[PDB]
């Protein structure tokens, strides 16, 4: 009969194209340094995530949720916007995020941020879209950021942050942890639309 | 400006009325000329059978349970599993007793709303809202804050039905940060299969 | 393809309640003019006649007071009065252009569970709206509060937020927020506590006409 209030929809629609980001080091074999999420954004294998994420490795990996795991290429990064693009090359198809080019974030909406914080797993948390940006100067020092109180944490960085209907809202940055008050729900996104533009320039030329 | 008078505020409240009755105060009472810990259960069943934390009920002299309704009562300790850190208590039953709602056919879903109820700081009842997280951690994890206190508590859907029993968050913290809205609670079917064992081996 | 469907949204809410919840700063002298901020906070404006509710603590050892509204406008406020017994403080502004106020339904009463926003500016990052729901309304019996009228919350409260608005997905005024109970032992998640707002109306009108 009745059915719970859920946002399984928007899960089963996304989650399948956010992706656990291993950056790995010489060790001296190799093994985990740096842990991160991100989004493969089209099929042909082109995933972003936080060039922070992906710094000084010497081995990406990339693990979906179905159970694929494969070997990624640096395919370029951008500092300013702390964003970079990998590539993957799957035999059977990839599944990609759903994205609306003309979809609009606004205040208060519903929205999920998935990723792998503290690599326990695929995770995915609840919040709104707390803010689209700011006008004058804040502590942020950028003004086209999306800050949402979806809980982010380590590991989160690269992920996405989808809507009721599973459409990239934006890519989930490091989370703001001190001041020294223990800030609550307050976290980072760069902007879907930003993240597009940047991508289809470093696939193409950085 | 407008008129909002006859529209309707979005609410889970359904599930509260349904399921928060059923939630109790668990009291771990010691000698001192006291409260040593604190904690919540969940009321299974008109026989009066209650699931808890391990954790909460270890080494007590009195076990306390308290409802909503006012009514306080005594509580025997009938069993535990270290395993999974869940307790089964006994009250008196005689005079009915209100049950958590629990839909054995409902299987939990990652993104599903859930209500965490429990008595966080000894505040009093305190119900929080999240959602599934994830499954087979055999956990599900939520992002509904949990805190001390909510152990033992309940994890119900927006229909009141039972998800599964608060044990604790994650506290792993690595650059010295703390980890915001991950908590796990054991899986209603798995918890029920606990409790069967606990009292049938009692 | 969702591009018909509509996302799931509490935009309606923050449209019609976030317009009047204000940013306010507590400026007092320092060293050597020289006017700098010392606390800051949030507040609601109640009525058009330009009062607004919010903290005391906010607002007390203030030489100067300061209103900022969403729309851009900045006004010096003039500091009505205070009620240590519930730390609410009310502030007149004077505008000639017309103030945006908060949706007060007086006949709608709070439940556990209602769906509520917590509007205000969080370690001044610029107002924020954050999501949960009513976790108390009130206790009956003696609690660490040491109050029984107490809203609960698990809406993420933070140093910034204290003398702003909780509404309801409608916008309607649910409460005023308090100081965010920030340490136990362990660091609390999600509780934060608001002040209704039926108390909040009549410890505002009184201290008008009063002091």
């Amino acid at each position: 009969d009745e059915t719970p209030a859920s946002y399984n929809l928007a899960v089963r629609r996304a989650a399948p194209a956010v992706v656990n980001v291993y950056n790995r080091g010489l060790n001296t074999q190799l093994e985990i340094r740096t842990l991160g999420s991100g989004v493969i954004m089209d099929q042909r294998g082109y995933i972003i995530t936080n060039k922070h994420v992906i710094n000084d490795a010497d081995q990406i990996i990339v693990a979906l949720q179905d159970g694929r795991v494969f070997e990624a290429l640096l395919v370029g990064s951008d500092s300013l916007t702390d964003l970079a693009v990998l590539k993957i090359n799957a035999t059977g198809g990839l599944p990609t995020i759903p994205i609306n080019a003309r979809r609009v974030p606004h205040i208060g909406d519903v929205v999920l941020a998935i990723g792998n914080p503290y690599n326990l797993g695929q995770t995915i948390t609840q919040g709104i879209i707390s803010a689209t940006g700011r006008i004058g100067l804040n502590p942020t020092g950028r003004q086209n950021f999306l800050q949402t109180d979806a809980s982010i944490n380590h590991g989160n960085s690269g992920g996405a942050l989808v809507n009721s209907l599973g459409e990239l809202m934006g890519i989930n940055t490091l989370s703001f942890d001190k001041s020294g008050e223990t800030p609550e729900g307050i976290g980072f996104a760069i902007p879907f639309q930003l993240a597009t533009k940047i991508m289809d320039k470093l696939i193409r030329d950085g």
